[PDB]
Order: structure tokens, then C-alpha cells, then sequence
């Protein structure tokens, strides 16, 4: 699992 | 899974 | 899965 | 966002 | 974001 | 953020 905010 | 918020 | 919001 | 395996 | 794996 | 392998 990747989970990115940006 | 990938999520990402850009 | 791949979920993307740009 | 929800994702589920069962 | 919610990810359950079961 | 929550992710859970059960
Ligand atoms: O957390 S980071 O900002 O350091 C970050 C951000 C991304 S990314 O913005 O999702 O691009 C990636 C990444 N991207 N993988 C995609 C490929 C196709 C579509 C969508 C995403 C990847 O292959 C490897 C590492 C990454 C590290
Ligand atoms: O999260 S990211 O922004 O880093 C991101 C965004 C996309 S994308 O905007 O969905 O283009 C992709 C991607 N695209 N795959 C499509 C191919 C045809 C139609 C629609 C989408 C891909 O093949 C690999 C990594 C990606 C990483
Ligand atoms: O991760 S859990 O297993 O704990 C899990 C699993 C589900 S579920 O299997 O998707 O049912 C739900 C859920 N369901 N929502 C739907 C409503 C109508 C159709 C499809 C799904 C819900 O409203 C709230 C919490 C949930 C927690
Ligand atoms: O890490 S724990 O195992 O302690 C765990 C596991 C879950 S759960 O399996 O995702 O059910 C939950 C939870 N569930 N939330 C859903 C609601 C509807 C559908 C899917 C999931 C919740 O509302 C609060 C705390 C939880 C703690
Ligand atoms: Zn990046
Ligand atoms: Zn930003
Ligand atoms: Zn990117
Ligand atoms: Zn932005
Ligand atoms: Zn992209
Ligand atoms: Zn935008
Ligand atoms: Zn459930
Ligand atoms: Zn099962
Ligand atoms: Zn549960
Ligand atoms: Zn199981
Ligand atoms: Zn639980
Ligand atoms: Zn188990």
C-alpha cells in the first residue's frame, strides 16, 4: 500500500 | 493499492 | 487499485 | 476513499 | 482513506 | 490514514 498527499 | 492526492 | 485525484 | 478485501 | 484487507 | 491486515 502507497498512500501520497501532496 | 496506490492513492495519491495531488 | 490505483485511484489518481490532479 | 474505501477499499476492502475480503 | 480507509484500506482493509481481510 | 487508517490501514489494517487482519
Ligand atoms: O511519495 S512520493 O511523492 O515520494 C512518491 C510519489 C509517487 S507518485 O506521485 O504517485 O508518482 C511515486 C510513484 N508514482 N507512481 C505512479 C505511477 C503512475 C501513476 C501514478 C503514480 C512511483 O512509481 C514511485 C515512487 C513515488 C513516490
Ligand atoms: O498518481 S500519478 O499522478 O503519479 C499517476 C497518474 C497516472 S494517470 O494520470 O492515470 O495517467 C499514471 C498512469 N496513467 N495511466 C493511464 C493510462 C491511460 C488512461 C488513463 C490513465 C500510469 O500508467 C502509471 C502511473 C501513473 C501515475
Ligand atoms: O472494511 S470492513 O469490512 O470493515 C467494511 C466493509 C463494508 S462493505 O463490505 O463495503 O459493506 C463497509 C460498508 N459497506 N458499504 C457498502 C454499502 C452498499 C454496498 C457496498 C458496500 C459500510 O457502509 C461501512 C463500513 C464498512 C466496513
Ligand atoms: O484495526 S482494527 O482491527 O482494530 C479495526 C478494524 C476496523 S475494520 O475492520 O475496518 O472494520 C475498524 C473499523 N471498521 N470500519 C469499517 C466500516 C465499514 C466498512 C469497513 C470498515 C472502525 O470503524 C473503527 C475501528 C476499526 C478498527
Ligand atoms: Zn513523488
Ligand atoms: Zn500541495
Ligand atoms: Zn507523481
Ligand atoms: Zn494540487
Ligand atoms: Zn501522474
Ligand atoms: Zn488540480
Ligand atoms: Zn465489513
Ligand atoms: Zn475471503
Ligand atoms: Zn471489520
Ligand atoms: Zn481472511
Ligand atoms: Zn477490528
Ligand atoms: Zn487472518
Amino acid at each position: 500500500v502507497q498512500i501520497v498527499y501532496k
